[PDB]
């Protein structure tokens, strides 16, 4: 696993998240669960809790944009870049932004929501890409079927090592 420049993380373990937009390429409820699952497979082996709120400023703001959408890191249209957040700290810190010019769903289809934004989390609780191609946070997207997706040891220990076991 790597971690950030500088051990980038959070001081607390209580953090929240608000979702701003949504994808029309699925249900709102399923866009909800798939960021709610995400979060889990990365509290499940620490301390971390998180909570969603509906409005005001939350610790990971999460949205959905295309090409220029507010940050220096725009988006290129289908294929290519498929997400990108930025690593713990205040402001855009934690943010988390998703490519809406690729498809999103639920299944094998297209590009799955909740495996790219549980890799996409993991940015933005502290880890930097993995050389584990075993790794959820291996720069190279892959789909995966399975029922009860875990979180692989790579993984945990890098983010274990940043806010310890739970
Ligand atoms: N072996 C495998 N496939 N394990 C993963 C893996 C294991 C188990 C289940 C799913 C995956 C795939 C997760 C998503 C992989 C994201 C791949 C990167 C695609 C291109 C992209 O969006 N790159 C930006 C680069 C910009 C960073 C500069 N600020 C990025 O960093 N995104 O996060
Ligand atoms: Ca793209
Ligand atoms: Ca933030
Ligand atoms: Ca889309
Ligand atoms: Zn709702
Ligand atoms: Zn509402
Ligand atoms: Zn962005
Ligand atoms: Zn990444």
């Amino acid at each position: 696993y790597n971690v950030f420049p500088r051990t980038l993380k959070w001081s607390k373990m209580n953090l929240t998240y608000r979702i701003v937009n949504y994808t029309p390429d699925m249900t709102h409820s399923e866009v909800e669960k798939a960021f709610k699952k995400a979060f889990k497979v990365w509290s499940d082996v620490t301390p971390l809790n998180f909570t969603r709120l509906h409005d005001g400023i939350a610790d990971i703001m999460i949205s959905f944009g295309i090409k220029e959408h507010g940050d220096f890191y725009p988006f290129d249209g289908p294929s290519g870049l498929l997400a990108h957040a930025f690593p713990p700290g205040p402001n855009y810190g934690g943010d988390a932004h998703f490519d809406d010019d690729e498809t999103w769903t639920s299944s094998s289809k297209g590009y799955n929501l909740f495996l790219v934004a549980a890799h996409e989390f993991g940015h933005s609780l502290g880890l930097d890409h993995s050389k584990d191609p075993g790794a959820l946070m291996f720069p190279i997207y892959t789909y995966t079927g399975k029922s009860h997706f875990m979180l692989p040891d790579d993984d945990v220990q890098g983010i274990q090592s940043l806010y310890g076991p739970g």
